[PDB]
């Protein structure tokens, strides 16, 4: 009740900006969590308790990969921090609830390999999950750890709101799968170009959190420098690790997952962020305006990776 997180001046005062990096110290990263809920959501959102028992589950269930684990959880959750707290009027009661554990378990599970991969391995999941194969596994391990004894943080919602935050969550993880994020950024886009865009539409509502969603996904593109191109680091370990895998089906892999290909990455960057990224950040920040840093951020990015083709850097 009386209990608050607190954090060292120098976090308690850069957490509240979009280009905060969550630090090497994983043992302050379930504290991060707790202070960004309590300031987003209250104090009062989920019994302490429960919360940290369901946030130290998740951990256990994030796997030792180069990019697609715990770290990057916390990571994805503080940039949706970051939204929610410069967009303090626009989003529900449940929203808030629902986004920071949404993007807490985003990932639940994740081997370090595409949809794409598990589709030619011929994996399991492939045939329980035909579509966003990696995307529903997640869901699936967000309601598995939300049935643990003494885990369900959502214990005094109704029957009805229990279903609608599990819904925003399952919308909202669905959403993290970037086959998807091309038409639903091109329909907003239209939906905003022609002054249709409407907050009280539901199916609206879906459209903009998803896009939240990709923004919070890709927000390596929106750090520091040096943040980002030592994050792609961690990037390329899982792609080139799936071009092998690839490379033992008898399949020749896409350049990015190809290690022998490790030349051209400067190329291939730029190329992300002009189809991805910059795209996405325009058409948040169009919709959301207080978004606008995470657009500035990616801009400066892409301009260092120009310096790095033109050997600047
Ligand atoms: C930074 N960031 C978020 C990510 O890179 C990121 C995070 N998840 N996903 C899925 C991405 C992503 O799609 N990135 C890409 C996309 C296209 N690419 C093409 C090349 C490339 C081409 C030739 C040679 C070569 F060496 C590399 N590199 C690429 N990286
Ligand atoms: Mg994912
Ligand atoms: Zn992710």
């Amino acid at each position: 009740g009386l209990m608050q997180f607190t954090l060292p001046v120098r976090l308690c005062k850069e957490i509240e900006l979009f280009h905060f990096d969550i630090g090497p110290f994983e043992n302050m990263w379930p504290g991060i969590f707790v202070y960004m809920v309590h300031r987003s959501c209250g104090t009062s959102c989920f019994e302490l308790e429960k919360l940290c028992r369901f946030i130290m589950s998740v951990k256990k269930n994030y796997r030792r990969v180069p990019y697609h684990n715990w770290k990057h959880a916390v990571t994805v959750a503080h940039c949706m921090y970051a939204i929610l707290q410069n967009n303090h009027t626009l989003f529900t009661d449940l929203e808030r609830k629902g986004l920071l554990i949404a993007c807490l378990c985003h990932d639940l599970d994740h081997r370090g390999f595409s949809n794409s991969y598990l589709q030619k391995f011929d994996h399991p999941l492939a045939a329980l999950y035909s579509t966003s194969t990696m995307e529903q596994h997640h869901f699936s391990q967000t309601v598995s750890i939300l049935q643990l004894e003494g885990h369900n943080i959502f214990s005094t919602l109704s029957s009805s709101e229990y279903e609608q935050v599990l819904e925003i969550i399952r919308k909202a993880i669905i959403a993290t799968d970037l086959a998807l994020y091309f038409g639903n950024r091109k329909q907003l886009e239209e939906m905003y170009q022609t002054g249709s865009l409407n907050l009280n539409n539901q199916s609206h509502r879906d459209r903009v959190i998803g896009l939240m969603m990709t923004a919070c996904d890709l927000c390596s593109v929106t750090k520091l420098w040096p943040v980002t191109k030592l994050t792609a680091n961690d990037i390329y370990a899982e792609f080139w690790a799936e071009g092998d895998e690839m490379k033992k089906l008898g399949i020749q892999p896409i350049p990015m997952m190809d290690r022998d290909k490790k030349d051209e990455v400067p190329q291939g960057q730029l190329g992300f962020y002009n189809a991805v990224a910059i795209p996405c950040y325009t058409t948040l920040t169009q919709i959301l305006p207080p978004t606008e840093p995470l657009l500035k951020a990616c801009r400066d990015n892409l301009s260092q990776w120009e310096k790095v083709i033109r050997g600047e850097e």
